[PDB]
């Protein structure tokens, strides 16, 4: 008996993308209490962030009003919605009329609800006639997109959560599960105690918790993972480990050049790639390649599981390509339990960005903008006239910063990101960010994100459970949120405030015929169907009672998809199929093996900057901390940034633990507090990015890989030296 929750209201968790469903317990229109949704993937489990996102929703500390800086450098303060409306109106309408409508952007998250970066991408693409719309997924999945998508013709994984309870090999690299993903890295465990002839292969230059249930921790030398996976294959081939009856099948090979090849081909090529070679580059036992190697194939079911190790680099795409190579010349696919699965960082990359195509190049549900069909179907759907859609792609996250210094871009929406914060090369991108002409508009719930350093109007947003939307996990899962509380003070749904905009700004009104997140789910939902997306049957009332549906989930009756491509199980293979998978994806329903070339970082050490420099995320953190950074309890061990380095490299080099160190890159330099362990392999330092007083995107490149954009946050070459 109670006081005390008098309703429950199903959600989703507003961290990472495990994409925990959550129940919020609310007593007289006040959230008291949290847990997490028996009926969703992560069976009722929430991690401490999760379990602690109470004291998040009712932290005081927020923005609650609209806000201006009447000048540049100048305070913030008060002004009405109306006010504040008609400016930001009139300045994006001014904007096209003077120099066109490129002179405007969009940069959003996969943190906006689906139908916030909806009407977002909408109003842009569609309404001003811009294609100027991306968001920090380019800053995290965009090198997993282009690894899906060259690879198998469309983007996401393949297999779902579910995978994990049925591997008996999982393939980790570049993940710190235990860290990032804390409820799955749970999931994984669990499997290996249920089942204890599970072997888990660990590959990440830094020994972090993830490991201490690895059977093999690889840690190799920063930048070296595609000579050790081009490595594994050669492996596998030479010991005769493959699958002739699925790659004779299901398989294309492309060689260094991307020219049609053969598994001849495949094996000469893998012939420069030797163990012996590539432990002496990768800098660890050959056994290790050969354990690796063999685990993987030799396993009943492999999953391999990857995140910013391999997304965060210039090789990025080819990186992913690779991971998908094992898993094609061994058939360890589209069975339960054995898959490639990208892990998703952000709640809402997949659905809110990548599937709902809010960056830069793309269009909803699988459309490309230099696609001409594509356009026309947009078009079409959104009852637009006849070549409305740009042809060309508008500005990639760091081009569209770039593009913010020189002018070209005089009016910015930011969304649900804290760019002056997270952005790499910081030093350029805060000149960029305070252009003497730049008009930025920022929607943004907590007053200490270090962006509002750059605003020149700030809107007060409905933030997480006090408006309704979906968000689209990791595993493709679609999970609604529904408001459980109301906003304090003069804080607006953005689906509201984008709609309410673009009226003000001319924008045709059929265009936002939106009242709500549920009127734009609707037209997102056909916009979708007939695609291989088709999310069609996820209708409003079938997610609130279901806890997430997984796509594709054509029709009300669909139960929604766990193996795509697979015959039987995804209803977008025919039924009458003459072969058991279809990668339709591709021309031909055939995957492709990638002989992409191992190279390295874009900035690699030298006698100069002797050190690989790598960034990380920590457990008790949330990015930029303006959330967790309210929770008493997630800094009583990580208050402060620090940098962790090699004790080997710290003996021969005289530093001490907690010693004051500089860390200093081409960029910038900067003092911290020295961790002196055996978690960075030797030459290899880290550090983490949630301190605002610490802001180490100053020291590192802004390099991106040529395919996708991603910039290489993961690898630069520093130097340390005592304070
Ligand atoms: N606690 C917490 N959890 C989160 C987040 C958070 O901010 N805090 N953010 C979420 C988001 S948006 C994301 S993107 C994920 C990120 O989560 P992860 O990518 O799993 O975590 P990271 O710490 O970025 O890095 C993963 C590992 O990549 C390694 N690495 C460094 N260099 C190399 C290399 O050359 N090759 C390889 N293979 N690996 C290398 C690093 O050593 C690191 O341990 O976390 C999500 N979950
Ligand atoms: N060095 C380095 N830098 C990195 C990375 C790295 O590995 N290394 N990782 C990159 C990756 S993978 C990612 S995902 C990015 C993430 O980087 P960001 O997205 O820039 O960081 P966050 O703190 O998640 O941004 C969330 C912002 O939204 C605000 N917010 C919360 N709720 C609401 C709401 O309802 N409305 C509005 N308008 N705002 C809200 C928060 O207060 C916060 O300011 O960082 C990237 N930056
Ligand atoms: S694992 Fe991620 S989604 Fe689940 S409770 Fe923890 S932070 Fe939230
Ligand atoms: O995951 Cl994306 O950066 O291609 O939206
Ligand atoms: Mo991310």
């Amino acid at each position: 008996a109670d006081n005390r929750p008098e309703k429950w209201v199903k959600g989703v968790c507003r961290y990472c993308g495990t994409g925990c469903g959550v129940l919020v317990g609310v007593k007289d229109g006040k959230a008291v209490a949290i847990q997490g949704n028996p009926n969703n993937h992560n069976a009722g489990l929430l991690c401490l962030k999760g379990s602690l996102l109470i004291p998040v929703l009712n932290s005081k500390e927020r923005v609650t009003q609209p806000l201006v800086r009447r000048h540049k450098g100048g305070k913030l303060e008060p002004v009405s919605w109306d006010e504040a409306l008609d400016l930001m109106a009139s300045r994006f309408r001014s904007s096209i009329d003077m120099y066109g409508p490129n002179s405007v952007a969009w940069y959003g998250s996969g943190q906006c609800l689906t139908e916030e970066s909806y009407v977002a991408n909408k109003i842009f693409k569609g309404g001003f006639g811009t294609n100027n719309v991306d968001g920090n997924p380019r800053l995290c999945m965009a090198s997993a997109v282009g690894g899906y998508v060259t690879s198998f013709g469309k983007d996401e994984p393949m297999g779902t959560y579910a995978d994990i309870d049925q591997a008996t090999c999982f393939f980790i690299i570049g993940s710190n599960t235990s860290e990032a993903h804390p409820v799955l890295f749970r999931r994984i465990a669990r499997r290996k105690q249920v089942e204890p002839g599970v072997k888990i292969i660990v590959a990440d230059p830094r020994r972090t918790n993830t490991s201490r249930i690895a059977d093999m921790h690889v840690a190799f030398r920063p930048g070296t993972d595609l000579a050790f996976m081009h490595s594994m294959a050669w492996v596998i081939i030479n010991e005769e480990l493959d699958n002739p009856r699925f790659w004779q099948r299901y398989v294309n090979f492309m060689d260094a050049e991307g020219k049609p090849s053969d598994f001849e081909g495949y094996k000469a090529f893998l012939e420069n790639y030797r163990p012996e070679k590539v432990a002496e580059i990768c800098r660890v036992p050959v056994e290790q390649i050969y354990g690796a190697a063999r685990a993987f194939a030799e396993s009943a079911a492999t999953m391999s599981l990857w995140c910013m190790g391999i997304n965060q680099r210039v090789q990025g795409v080819f990186a992913n390509n690779l991971i998908h190579n094992l898993h094609l010349i061994t058939g360890q696919i589209c069975r339960p339990g054995a898959t490639s699965f990208s892990l998703t960082g952000q709640p809402n990359a997949c659905g809110g960005v990548r599937d709902g195509g809010a960056l830069s190049h793309l269009l909803p549900a699988g459309r490309a903008i230099p696609n001409a069909k594509h356009r026309a179907e947009m078009e079409k759907l959104w009852g637009l006239p006849e070549g409305r859609i740009a042809p060309e792609p508008g500005y990639h996250t760091v081009a569209l910063f770039e593009a913010l210094g020189r002018g070209d871009v005089k009016c910015m929406i930011i969304c649900e990101t804290n760019p002056a914060h997270t952005l790499p090369n910081l030093n350029k991108v805060h000149k960029a960010m305070s252009h003497p002409e730049s008009f930025i508009v920022c929607i943004e719930a907590f007053p200490d994100a270090v962006t509002l350093e750059y605003a020149d109007l700030v809107l007060p947003p409905a933030f997480w459970c006090e408006r309704d939307g979906v968000y689209g996990c990791g595993e493709r899962r679609y999970s609604l949120t529904e408001k459980a509380v109301d906003p304090p003070g003069q804080c607006r749904p953005t689906v509201n405030t984008l709609v309410e905009f673009a009226r003000r700004a001319g924008v045709d009104p059929q265009l936002v015929n939106f009242r709500n997140a549920e009127d734009v789910w609707n037209e997102w939902r056909m916009v979708s169907k007939g695609t291989t997306y088709d999310f069609w049957g996820m209708t409003r009332e079938r997610l609130r009672k279901e806890s997430g549906l997984i796509w594709p989930c054509p029709s009300e009756d669909h139960p929604g998809t766990s193996l795509r491509y697979v015959r039987g199980q995804d209803p977008c293979v025919p039924a009458d199929h003459p072969d058991r998978f279809f990668f339709y994806g591709k021309p031909d329903g055939r995957a492709v093996i990638w002989m992409r070339p191992a190279k390295g970082a874009a900035e690699e050490p030298d006698a100069e900057y002797p050190l690989y420099l790598t960034s990380m995320r920590v457990i008790d953190h949330w990015h930029t901390a303006t959330m967790t950074g309210k929770v008493p309890e997630l800094q009583k061990a990580n208050p402060i940034a620090f940098v962790e380095i090699n004790e080997e490299d710290a003996a021969r080099t005289g530093i001490k633990h907690g010693d004051s160190v500089i860390v200093e890159t081409r960029r910038d330099a900067m003092e911290l507090p020295a961790r002196v362990s055996d978690v960075c392999r030797p030459g290899l330092i880290a550090v983490p990015f949630f301190d605002p007083k610490k802001l180490v995107n100053k020291l590192f490149l802004d390099a991106t890989d040529p395919v996708s954009r991603e910039p290489e946050y993961k690898i630069c070459a520093a130097r340390v030296r005592k304070a």
